[PDB]
């Protein structure tokens, strides 16, 4: 109707006036149109791969012309055993537990976790992180879940098929994947990873587990043994009996399961006969889904892990032109530093608090920009037809890519979480921030476009990175990532006073029609704590002079508009509105206007009248940031 009262009532419903929902998935909008233009042009890449007429010159050519593999699959039929064979013969020649480890280890390079982190306080320990995980099921949960067991109900007849080996394999197949549905956490302490820090020495993690070579093991994974000697120990519950495991469980009970885990470790893109066999246990028996994957889907399924810093480079060279880059040298100098200079005009911070405020950013980051640096690929080889031991050696270094990186620094531009993904966060520890540009993509962000809308919608969503990244969460972390509230409780308490009605306010408003975490207010914080900064460090970037008055629409009126389009997302929300309480989130659909309440900067950008809906009266409004 009205855009300061509904943008998207105003805007957003049209594209819900229309859009269709999947019957698959029965969710799309703002990051799924991004995984589907992500999803829909990678594809066109290796087509252009493929319609130029690559015979030879190159060793990055038979990369962008593997996809013959998945054309003839009568051709990858008839290798079949062979290829495993050899990969069987790996495993029959490796008789010893040593040799197994030792065996296996390449077959784990060959690519059936880590990041580069040090502790925030040592700005050096760059190690790995090592928890526990094995089950073939989603979670360890569905051996305990014992009434969540009718889902059992036909799952040991479509995997124990590898006279009687077949039910010796349905005698032995049951009987341990329990034992893996033992030891391991909970989910959700996980999606907030809490408890993995026990930064250990590699000489703890040969000492970790008994029964098993966590080393020579390694040297076939492809670490540095000598040159990384230390890592991150999370929960090691399984990882101790794994290696009792590998002293108790014996070969021949490890084997036909450890080649049921090879093959389904090259399950997809094989003889056809067995591959519709694990996705008949696990699409149409384990979820249900038999839609059998148009191929567009398939061969980009897989490209991503075998190959990840790859595609990107070309990709913007491929689709974008020069033009976004100035965009942000133009634009995140400001938004970093005024940040600081928001601050300023916040007349009622405490100075030791102000001046604290201000001085934590001189020093902040940012992952955004062309990289710097790229992982080079063409000096990988991978042909043309061959797949399977073809991407062996692709996956091979795929492991010891990252090797490099417990030696190489975060040089602050190069994306170590991918870039063609729809993530962000920022690390509470290290204080970084990251954003892989589907999110700098359009519709978010036009690279030639008019510029405020593409810095209004965008730089609140940053700045809510921010401001979640500097909630009273992100205050009660250090900058050397040590947890404490600088921001001490006296003002959180006044901020509460002040933002009493932030904690009320979606009481009053109905998810649905009628005929529990909102005590956090989470996602909102943020938003206006971005938007505190979308509509001054453009200012910075202005250096005081006059945005762009357009069509009777400056560029503050013109930020309004990056917001006020560019949320249209569709759903049926029965589960999503009963699925709100596994964490006390907030959704978007409250937020796409909660922000116009308490603000300032937009009443006196549109002169808000003193009794409208979605104006606030100023005795409730709150002056964070404005």
């Amino acid at each position: 109707a009205r855009p300061q009262d509904d943008l998207f009532g105003h805007v957003n419903g049209r594209w819900l006036a229309e859009h269709e929902i999947p019957a698959d998935r029965a969710t799309d909008g703002a990051f799924r149109s991004l995984f589907d233009r992500a999803e829909t042009q990678v594809r066109d890449l290796i087509i252009q791969a493929s319609q130029a007429g690559a015979a030879v010159g190159t060793d990055a050519q038979r990369i962008g012309d593997l996809y013959a593999s998945f054309l003839d699959e009568e051709a990858v039929e008839r290798a079949g055993v062979q290829p495993l064979h050899d990969e069987l013969a790996t495993i029959d020649s490796a008789a010893d537990a040593t040799e197994l480890a030792a065996a296996l280890g390449t077959l784990q390079r060959a690519g059936v976790g880590v990041y580069v982190d040090t502790d925030s306080k040592d700005s050096t320990r760059y190690l790995v992180h090592f928890t526990q995980s094995g089950i073939g099921l989603p979670d360890e949960s569905y051996y305990r879940d014992e009434q969540h067991a009718a889902v059992l109900a036909a799952y040991p007849g479509h995997i124990a098929r590898m006279s009687r080996d077949h039910a010796k394999t349905a005698d032995r197949i049951v009987a341990l994947e329990t034992k893996l549905a033992d030891a391991h956490w909970d989910v959700v302490k996980r999606r907030d990873a809490d408890l993995g820090y026990n930064l250990r020495t590699f000489a703890q993690l040969q000492t970790e587990g008994a029964g098993f070579d966590w080393v020579s093991w390694v040297t076939a994974l492809g670490s540095a043994p000598d040159a990384m000697t230390e890592l991150v120990v999370r929960q090691p519950d399984y990882l101790v009996t794994f290696a009792s495991l590998w002293a108790s469980v014996n070969v021949e009970d490890w084997k036909c399961w450890a080649r049921w885990r090879l093959i389904r470790a090259r399950a997809p893109w094989l003889t056809r006969a067995l591959v519709a066999e694990d996705f008949e246990f696990y699409g149409r028996t384990l979820t249900g889904a038999q839609q059998l994957r148009d191929r567009w889907k398939r061969g980009v399924s897989l490209v991503e892990n075998l190959m990840g810093d790859a595609v990107g480079k070309l990709y913007v060279q491929r689709h974008f032109p020069p033009d976004a880059k100035s965009r942000i040298d133009t634009l995140v100098d400001n938004l970093q530093e005024a940040y600081r200079i928001s601050i300023s005009e916040l007349d009622w911070m405490t100075p030791q608090t102000r001046q604290r405020a201000l001085a934590k950013l001189n020093k902040f980051t940012a992952k955004v920009g062309y990289p710097i640096k790229w992982r080079d690929y063409s000096k990988l080889a991978i042909d043309r037809d061959d797949l399977y031991g073809n991407v062996q050696r692709g996956y091979a270094v795929n492991h010891d890519r990252e090797l490099a990186k417990l030696f190489g620094p975060v040089d602050r531009d190069e994306w170590f979480m991918t870039p063609q993904t729809v993530n962000a966060y920022y690390n509470p520890g290290m204080n970084e921030i990251v954003f892989p540009a589907a999110i700098l993509q359009p519709p978010f962000f036009d690279p030639q476009a008019d510029e405020a809308a593409n810095y209004g919608g965008i730089g609140a969503v940053i700045g809510h990175e921010i401001g979640h990244g500097f909630d009273d969460q992100g205050a009660k972390y250090d900058g050397d990532g040590n947890l404490v509230d600088w921001w001490t409780d006296d003002d959180r308490t006044e901020f509460a006073a002040r933002t009493k009605a932030l904690i009320e306010q979606y009481h009053a408003y109905t998810p649905r029609d009628v005929d529990q975490g909102a005590f956090t207010i989470g996602e909102n914080i943020g938003d206006l704590g971005g938007l505190s900064i979308a509509l001054l460090a453009y200012q910075l970037s202005l250096n005081g002079n006059p945005a762009p008055v357009i069509d009777g629409l400056t560029g503050m009126q013109r930020v309004f508009f990056g917001w006020a389009q560019i949320w249209r997302t569709k759903s049926r929300a029965a589960e999503a509105i009963r699925r709100l309480a596994v964490d006390p989130h907030s959704p978007p659909e409250f937020r796409c206007n909660g922000v116009v309440r308490n603000v300032d900067a937009f009443y006196q950008a549109f002169d808000v009248t003193e009794d409208d809906a979605l104006f606030l009266d100023p005795q409730r409004r709150v002056r964070i940031w404005n």
